[PDB]
């Protein structure tokens, strides 16, 4: 059976696996031939390196050179939040700009959104320096942990990021899971991912992407979007609410082996019914998953209790 | 409704609601005419008066005469545990020996007591300065959070206390809130309580009487005492196995109405088959309870859920 974390102190083992020659180090990234941000971005890596479980994100004073980039970003995203991102991102975003300073101006510090996820649901953030395997960044989910970038993309290309960077952790994925029901469900995808054979993880990947990263969900008679991926793409939001895509229902035993490719935008989406059913039907598929022992997360003392 | 707190630091409000003409005051007390005790009493209740939610627990050095009476109420009562104890209390004391400073020629400080329990189940302490409502006192266990003295008795009378002190709360009461199943057990009478009708807390608090105080429960085809009462009894916890008392399962419309008093040995105790079973009990007993909502604690966030 491959290791796995059981206590959520045991996630400080996973920053000392992370793939050490990134997508920054790429002839075509935006910021290849500009060796202060080559600096800058090593510089977050060092803070996601020496950070441990349990202390203060450290924060970091950012340059106006950024903060204009998150501006960018940030004004131009917020145009199709009402419209396109479903009620939970809608409901919680107002509060992030009151409690974490989310402002065209401001980048907000991760230490604040942490604190700010904890009192919703129990989430945290961790820093973290670059790709994670996906058995890992899957298994912080299990301790209600996203691993949260905090270096920004380049300033020649507000638009345009290869990679995930703050805007994309910030203005994608925590509004979501400041939601209880969504906490639950990306938490029951971490669960099935613990010691679960390599076959299994790439299953519970692809069912991620459709669903945290690129999900639609209905709500009432409508349709909205809720997948990270989306919520920080400006194109492809307004895309997949369009006659353009295809659209199925979720289906575990479909979506997890469905191809997508990361590139273009996703020619097929499927759609929750909510994250309730999601999480049933995730919590289904995972007994499914050959494992000797069955798990659950105790919040009162942050360890997994393995059966 | 009576009020009840929705968050665990709402519990603050209750230590500007305790007795404030406490015991110690009384001329029968054993310290009533040592000035120097009084004082150091108040120097305990000022402690726990100026504690806020979240704090560290002020550490406090003992004196020489305060190490002897613990160790002489410690060392009398070690020779019954192996014998006379339920198997959870003996399964933790040897770790609180090792890791709390459990020894006959220390006093174990509150804050890493409460650090362990909070490894162990999520338990933690708060220092408190006499005696609760028994709202208020039940209305902790909702959270995890058992109100415990720092004083302790008056040296001239090592093995009698008209009145909880350190020795009753650390040799009695700390050892079984160690145990996931009594952890959860407690708990449930905690949120039975919560806006309660004054009625049914006296029925709370006499339940907690035949149980967390004095309760016995089966084990295997014994019998063991798992009652802080009795394990911080010298001559309880021996005649409660013996054949004087009597015995009746726990039956809870029987016990939450059955009379008590404080200042003898109980003439009867109630078996419980389990602390799960108590449980089930406990949250049964409360769907009877008057209360025009359903509560559950929320671990992850620190708050109670109303519905
Ligand atoms: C689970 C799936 O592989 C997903 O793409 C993971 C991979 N590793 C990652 N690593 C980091 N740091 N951030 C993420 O969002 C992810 N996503
Ligand atoms: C619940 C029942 O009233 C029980 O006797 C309570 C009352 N108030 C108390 N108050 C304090 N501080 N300590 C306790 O153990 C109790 N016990
Ligand atoms: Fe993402
Ligand atoms: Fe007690």
């Amino acid at each position: 059976v491959p290791w796995f974390p059981r206590t959520i102190q045991e996630l400080d083992r996973f920053a000392n696996q992370i793939l050490s020659y990134g997508a920054e180090l790429d002839a075509d990234h935006p910021g290849f031939k500009d060796p202060v941000y080559r600096a800058r971005r090593k510089q977050f890596a060092d803070i996601a390196y020496n950070y441990r479980h349990g202390q203060p994100i450290p924060r970091v004073e950012y340059m106006e050179e950024e903060k204009k980039t998150w501006g960018t970003v940030f004004k131009t995203l917020k145009s199709l939040y009402k419209t396109h991102a479903c009620y939970e991102y809608n409901h919680i975003f107002p509060l992030l700009e009151k409690y974490c300073g989310f402002h065209e101006d401001n980048i907000p510090q991760l230490e604040d959104v942490s604190q700010f996820l904890q009192t919703c649901t129990g989430f945290r953030l961790r820093p973290v320096a670059g790709l994670l395997s996906s058995r890992d960044f899957l298994g912080g989910l299990a301790f209600r942990v996203f691993h949260c970038t905090q270096y920004i993309r380049h300033g020649s290309k507000p638009m345009y990021t290869p990679e995930p960077d703050i805007c994309h952790e910030l203005l994608g994925h925590v509004p979501l899971f400041s939601d209880r029901s969504f906490a639950q469900f990306s938490q029951e995808i971490g669960l099935a991912s613990l010691g679960a054979p390599d076959e299994y993880i790439e299953k519970l990947a692809t069912i991620y992407w459709f669903t945290v990263e690129f999900g639609l969900c209905k709500q009432g008679d409508s349709i909205k979007a809720y997948g990270a991926g989306l919520l920080s793409s400006f194109g492809e939001l307004q895309y997949c609410l369009s006659e353009k895509p295809k659209l199925l229902p979720l289906e575990l035993e479909k979506t997890a082996i469905q191809n997508y490719t990361v590139t273009e935008f996703q020619p097929l989406y499927y759609v929750a019914e909510s994250f309730n059913d999601a999480k049933e039907k995730v919590r289904n598929f995972a007994a499914t998953i050959p494992r000797p022992f069955s798990v659950r997360y105790d919040p009162y003392t942050q360890r997994i209790e393995v059966l």
